[PDB]
């Protein structure tokens, strides 16, 4: 077509806070870290751009048993890794791939990397182990699972970062070079860019994969830079030297928008953000000091103060933009006095210290604040602050006692913030995304009968009465639904804030 002809070419720059982790997706679990690697490895099935809609990637078609417990995909032929100057050889995707890929995570006989500090972390915190009985190459491309029980989200988790198709001739050759720690560093995918370069906590080079299996890419290269000042972020926008951002200071948003050539596209999220209590603690261990808390921090002022408006309070563990919210529950009133009584109550009438961990991107104010409003009932929190890995890896091993956390939907379903950052299952993964430590059979019983049926009404019925429980249990202190903001140059198309994977670029065109 001719107006689509006139799409491709270009350069994008583009600007987040902080540096991702690895290249490898099945090693971490940030959006920082999956910026670079989810415009480098496919899945299975992945999402269609924009949207939370499954949709084929290197699975051409499925079939799925209707009770649930066999899962054969048919892999897309002719498919083939990147060439780049650290891995020459072009070798064609098939099922060993993918039986690397999975069995790496799933067999601790074929872990690959050396014994240290990688772990498979979504693998762990999900219990995948539990969920898939085997996993069979057919033939060459012919795909089976077969699970111990049904398992709604099955299809869905395919789409995940996590489970990325890596390379098993890439593997091998790094395996006889002594080089096995490089499969994190230097990747090899089949996706519609290629990796580049990698300096830490400066830039990632994309370029264009001129042999990708889907619809090309329009731009030729993306810069993807760490600016950790928002403020200064936004000035490289302001003059052009980069031309799309995450993360700014919400209180810019409204001069920026003001600015010619600049948008700042807005939409609601999947995101929440909130405060873990680390309950397996002194104080935190006791609801009544949990409840307190609750009632101590005024959520519409924090909303007002760190987010200038820009976020919705938070209710339940995940936003209502995904089906299953649980509206019937209030959320725990603002009430000094009542807080004051619940400690007393609990034995702590002259209060205690306590420590806080907080980024060294987010905004400085929020710790802040939560510092002022529990020192109303004499709790003397101290304010400890990380660079982004390191806090990851802290507040993974449960070093906190309480932390700000933060989630966006891998998948639109509530299994992927209720199973994967509430469960028992989570808590027993270490490293942990189940950061409060929360451990309630009653909770993750209703999440594990809420897996093994499909039918999204009945799913829905467990579901409320999950966050019912939680709720009650109170073993954090819910703040925002963050909307999701994003200035960018005018002349950048095609970029969307809405659905599940947003920092792919396949889409994002320089208008000319």
């Amino acid at each position: 077509s001719v107006k689509e002809q006139k799409r491709f070419g270009g350069v994008l720059v583009f600007a987040r806070g902080a540096d991702g982790s690895s290249m490898d997706p099945a090693l971490v679990t940030d959006g920082e870290s999956y910026v670079a690697t989810g415009n480098i490895y496919d899945t299975l099935v992945q999402f269609k751009y924009g949207t939370t809609e499954i949709e084929p990637a290197l699975a051409t078609s499925w079939d799925i048993s209707p009770d649930g417990l066999v899962y054969t995909f048919h892999l897309r032929k002719g498919v083939y890794f990147h060439q780049t100057k650290y891995w020459n050889k072009k070798v064609e995707f098939s099922a060993k791939d993918v039986l690397f890929s999975f069995e790496r995570q799933m067999d601790k006989a074929k872990r690959y990397y050396s014994p240290g500090a990688k772990s498979y972390k979504y693998w762990e915190g999900m219990g995948m182990s539990h969920i898939i009985k085997s996993i069979e190459a057919l033939d060459d491309y012919t795909i089976r699972f077969t699970l111990n029980g049904p398992e709604a989200p099955f299809l869905a988790n395919l789409g995940m970062d996590f489970l990325s198709i890596l390379s098993k001739d890439y593997a091998d050759y790094l395996e006889q070079n002594n080089k096995k720690d490089e499969l994190a560093k230097k990747p090899v995918g089949t996706g519609p860019f290629k990796f580049f370069l990698w300096n830490k906590d400066e830039k990632i080079i994309l370029l264009k994969n001129q042999d990708y299996w889907g619809p090309k890419a329009y731009l030729d290269k993306v810069v993807v830079r760490t600016i950790p000042n928002s403020s200064t972020r936004a000035l490289a926008l302001r003059t052009g030297e980069i031309m799309l951002m995450t993360g700014p200071n919400l209180n810019e948003v409204e001069q920026l928008e003001k600015l010619p050539n600049i948008v700042v596209d807005k939409s609601a999220g999947l995101l929440a953000s909130w405060l873990s209590l680390n309950t397996q603690k002194k104080y935190f261990n006791n609801p009544l000091v949990r409840l307190a808390i609750n009632h101590a921090i005024n959520v519409d002022d924090y909303i007002k103060v760190i987010y200038e408006g820009f976020a919705q309070k938070m209710v339940n563990p995940f936003p209502p933009t995904i089906w299953g919210y649980n509206y019937n529950i209030k959320p725990y009133e603002y009430d000094l006095k009542k807080a004051k009584e619940l400690l007393k109550q609990a034995g702590y009438p002259n209060g205690f210290k306590t420590t806080i961990f907080t980024t060294s991107t987010r905004n400085p104010k929020g710790a802040v604040f939560i510092q002022a409003s529990l020192a109303k009932i004499g709790i003397d929190v101290k304010i400890e602050v990380y660079e982004w890995g390191a806090y990851l890896k802290r507040t993974g091993l449960g070093e906190h006692e309480m932390a700000f956390a933060g989630w966006m939907a891998d998948i639109a379903d509530p299994d992927n913030f209720l199973y994967t950052l509430w469960s028992k299952q989570a808590a027993s993964a270490i490293p942990t995304q189940n950061g409060s430590f929360y451990k309630s059979d009653a909770f993750s019983d209703l999440l594990i009968k809420a897996k093994r049926v499909s039918d999204q009404k009945e799913r829905e019925a467990l579901y409320l009465k999950a966050q019912e429980i939680i709720h009650k249990d109170a073993p954090y202190v819910p703040l925002a639904y963050p909307y999701s903001v994003v200035p960018h140059l005018s002349k950048v198309k095609g970029y969307k804030t809405t659905g599940v994977s947003v920092n792919r670029f396949f889409k994002v065109y320089l208008e000319k």
